[PDB]
């Protein structure tokens, strides 16, 4: 820096600790042994007086490590062995997550024999899912929560409800309070358990659904004490509550545990769904919809596994600056997080200027893509709860740039095993660990090299590698853009952001052999930004036009020339019409079709990708707009070629 | 002591379609040898290749 009074230093372990190298300690002790104190009398030997001296310094090495680990352990930021960084997180008010379970909602069609109105549904309701890799063998799934239904014109419900991935257990024990009660079993998601104490309730602290404001007494506690299995206890309090503190049971009382299994996070798939329902007159109608919401649906979603060590320290020290409190734009991302996490990768919360109140928060589901909904309200509510009070929550979700590859690995046919396939999905994965592992996050870019070096990292056999790449930013409602949106942040390399497919309809009836007619749905269109010019300039096109549908008047005269703007492959007579602007050193993109002046419903389905291609190797990333590649929801691009070499 | 030995081209396929078949190291087959025709004796093909 400038002044020197700026360097201290980061965290630090003094040179106190440290700890030997050996011989170094065989130094210091013969300077300390033969020097300042003796001017050896000893009566072993010369040699003996000498070489006892490393004798008692392998003690001393010993002892350096075994009883000098304690304090690596001790402190946080410092310690290894998760033991003892979890148990010294729940001070902190954290506790990690020790596995989690695939949770949707469904929608039942189903009906009753009886006809009797509010029919109802009760907790477990055990179903079935493939959560499919091919077909074979079903997981299980529970409701676990109530709800109700409606009978409404014909009979028939639609009890919409919530549903785990394990089954239950529950366990019932008398209270010794000698006796630390726990469970022992590596797995029950904590974030659902129910612990009733005998009347009913007992809604705990750590974790609250409600919050409940005042109702003293009757919270329970539950930590670590390490070794994976879970504490349960009770607070100090009397109930003569005397004061403040744990109602407690009574010396004797039946505890009833009830927990989720929670097989594990191998059920990501859901898709189809089976009743196996036997309660009562309810028929159980099927036409099951696992997504019944919104747009792409990926099946369930979280599945935990533990936390890694590096996962939560960095939440470990940050919920200090909290207090089970969100006031701040790094709260949120510690509030959405594995309490309510698994179910998002990252987040970068932030608030709009123009637009008060309304906390954004963009957030990546581990599915891919986007949360859907009640996997977003729910984020809602767990925050408002403990939000600042006027300002609501909202989940954007991000803008997402993804990248279209188009490599080819060029192995070698001698040194395989299981050749094509195994090795067509081992390069997917690596290229996907490079994503989650750098990339994924806020504010970082990707480097192609980075992207093959783990590429050529598949097994052995694969020498080389090379890709062309095009940035793909998929607009949303299209047919205008924002007010100065749609914005790549990288050089767009003119001559590039090419179109998608679009469409058309009307142009008049033109009907056709066999049936009676149709509405000339063929003859499609698509976009072109042409090239740069003097400084930015570079306008776009709508695409190819034969004849007929526009209004031209005197403000449009459809034309770029022959020049560039490229030509879409059809009769389609060129023509093509000037739409909107696309400054090219600072990148933005225009669009506005209102200016040609066509109807909106003579386009077919919006939601259409661009993707230009970049100009640097490198891709960066602002204002909160991730690049992630996620394969398995769309495959639509990745292409790769394994064209192989002989020796 | 000595084995017999050929070279034989098989005109095989597989199901799955997929390029640069296999065929590993034994691959039992078996051989008359004839003297008549009763009984075979084996063969192993021994060495990798490639389709």
């Amino acid at each position: 820096p400038v002044n020197y009074q700026l360097t201290r230093t980061a965290n630090a372990i003094p040179e106190i600790f440290v700890g030997g190298t050996f011989a170094e300690i065989k130094q210091n002790l013969i300077e300390w042994l033969n020097g300042q104190n003796e001017f050896l009398d000893y009566d072993f030997e010369g040699s003996r007086l000498n070489v006892l001296c490393d004798l008692l310094a392998y003690n001393t090495l010993y002892i350096q490590q075994f009883g000098n680990a304690a304090v690596y352990e001790s402190f946080m930021r410092t310690a290894n062995l998760r033991s003892s960084v979890v148990q010294a997180a729940q001070d902190n008010g954290y506790l990690p997550t020790s596995k989690s379970a695939a949770q949707t909602e469904i929608m039942l069609t189903c009906t009753d024999a009886l006809n009797r109105n509010y029919i109802t549904i009760p907790r477990g309701t055990r179903f079935l899912a493939y959560a499919k890799d091919t077909s074979v063998n079903p997981y299980n799934f529970v409701s676990r929560e109530d709800v109700i239904a409606i009978r409404d014109k014909n009979n028939q419900y639609f009890p919409r409800l919530k549903l785990a991935q394990g089954r239950i257990v529950r366990t019932e024990i008398i209270y010794d309070k000698l006796t630390p009660i726990i469970i022992y079993d590596k797995n029950i998601d904590r974030n659902q358990v129910k612990l009733y104490v005998d009347g009913a309730e007992w809604i705990n602290w750590t974790r609250k659904s409600m919050v409940h404001a005042g109702s003293t007494s009757t919270i329970y506690y539950m930590r670590e004490t390490i070794d994976g299995n879970t504490e349960f206890y009770f607070g100090e309090g009397e109930i003569s509550a005397n004061y403040i503190g744990g109602l407690k049971p009574t010396q004797n009382s039946t505890i009833v545990i009830e927990y989720i299994s929670t097989n594990g996070a191998d059920a990501n798939g859901a898709v189809g769904f089976s009743y196996a329902d036997t309660l009562t007159n309810i028929t159980v109608i099927n036409i099951n919809e696992n997504p019944n919401d919104d747009p792409d649906f990926v099946g369930a979603d979280g599945g935990g596994d533990p936390e890694d060590i590096e996962r939560i320290r960095e939440l470990g020290t940050i919920k200090r600056e909290t207090q089970q409190r969100c006031v701040t734009a790094t709260d949120y991302d510690t509030f959405v997080s594995e309490r309510f996490g698994s179910i998002i990768q990252a987040v970068q919360t932030f608030t709009d200027s123009t637009k008060p109140g309304y906390a954004f928060i963009a957030a990546k589901p581990k599915s891919g893509l986007y949360l859907t909904t009640v996997q977003r309200e729910d984020i809602k509510n767990y925050l408002k709860d403990y939000n600042l009070a006027p300002i609501t929550p909202s989940i954007i979700s991000p803008n997402y740039l993804f990248i279209k590859t188009n490599l080819k690995v060029t192995y070698a046919l001698n040194k395989l095993q299981e050749s094509e396939q195994w090795l067509e999905g081992q390069i997917i994965d690596k290229i996907d660990r490079y994503y989650t592992e750098d990339v994924e996050i806020f504010n970082s870019s990707f480097a192609k090299s980075k992207m093959l070096t783990y590429v050529d990292d598949a097994d052995h056999s694969v020498i080389g590698s090379s890709a062309t790449i095009q940035m793909v930013r998929e607009v949303q409602n299209f047919y205008k853009t924002p007010e100065a949106g749609i914005k790549y942040n990288n050089q767009i390399k003119d001559r590039s952001m090419e179109s998608n497919t679009f469409s058309f309809n009307s142009g008049r009836k033109v009907v056709n052999p066999d049936t009676g007619l149709e509405e000339d749905v063929l003859y499609d269109v698509r976009i072109v930004s042409t090239d740069r010019d003097s400084k930015g300039i570079g306008k776009v096109i709508i695409g190819p036009f034969a004849s007929g549908d526009v209004t031209e008047n005197e403000n449009i005269q459809p034309y770029t020339g022959n020049d560039f703007n490229k030509l879409a492959n059809s009769d389609g007579r060129d023509k093509y019409y000037v739409i909107g602007e696309i400054n090219y050193p600072a990148d933005v993109i225009y669009w506005n079709i209102a200016k040609i002046n066509l109807t909106s419903e003579k386009f077919e389905v919006q939601t259409i990708e661009l993707y230009s291609d970049p100009t640097d190797d490198v891709i960066f990333t602002r204002d909160g707009s991730l690049i992630v590649f996620e394969n398995d929801l769309r495959p639509q691009y990745l292409t790769i070629d394994l064209e192989p070499i002989s020796q």
